[PDB]
């Protein structure tokens, strides 16, 4: 009732440990802090609303996402997917300050998490393309239900 | 404090309209009743751990799982797979009743909403591989987020 308001941060980050689909798209939902990672092989408006799809699935439909100007964020196919979702969107102030903060300290956070789990597994660089999905599940899993 | 106990039912069914990677791991949280789905292009004892590893990132750790007993839940991978999580297993009264009409509605519900909405998009028969994510992961917010 005056719960808080569900919004999302949204942003990709890169992790050469999980090449070759290295690029991380991280969403944090502002009300819960809950995390959604997803991994992709490049960073287009296609690899984003994919992204959005699964961490709507995990989530729920958010009233609004607030991303930075990427070009994947602002073209005119990723505007429509939101249209047609019916999620607001902004790029927050513009000239900024950042506000999101919140998914980049989840970036770093989750960096973090994944090179302690895979050195925990003897892997010292990149981990072995069957093992990513496990692990990344498990990163995001005690990121979470901590 | 007296909530409901966090028992997992999990199957496999099979969907010619997301083939290749027709078989499909849905799992039924009987506490809250969400369902997570995966698919998968082969029914084998790493596709389950695979899908439980997605589902623990999104509903959490259960106490238990309960399952049938086809041999990628049984083999000695899949049940040291489950000892390293500390999840239990059961496969149920033996001889059973079948205590997994949960995950089996679940399995008839899931199929039918992805022929709606594949139908709702002019897929009368298999949905493009590009299109069969979003679908799945669009299906699976419908059932949980009502």
């Amino acid at each position: 009732g005056l719960g808080p308001l569900q919004i999302w941060q949204t942003d990709f980050t890169l992790e050469p440990r999980m090449a070759p689909r290295s690029w991380l798209a991280v969403t944090v939902d502002t009300a819960s802090s809950a995390i959604v990672v997803t991994q992709h092989g490049r960073v287009t408006s296609v690899a984003a609303q994919h992204h959005w799809a699964t961490a709507i699935a995990v989530l729920g439909r958010p009233k609004a996402i607030k991303t930075d100007n990427g070009s994947c964020f602002t073209s005119k196919s990723t505007r429509e997917w939101l249209a047609r979702w019916g999620i607001a969107h902004t790029t927050g102030i513009p000239g900024n300050s950042q506000g999101q903060a919140m998914v980049e300290r989840a970036n770093r956070l989750l960096k973090d998490k994944i090179r302690v789990l895979a050195e925990g597994d003897g892997f010292m660089k990149r981990i072995p393309t069957s093992k990513q999905g496990e692990l990344l599940a498990k990163a995001m899993y005690a990121l979470n239900h901590f």
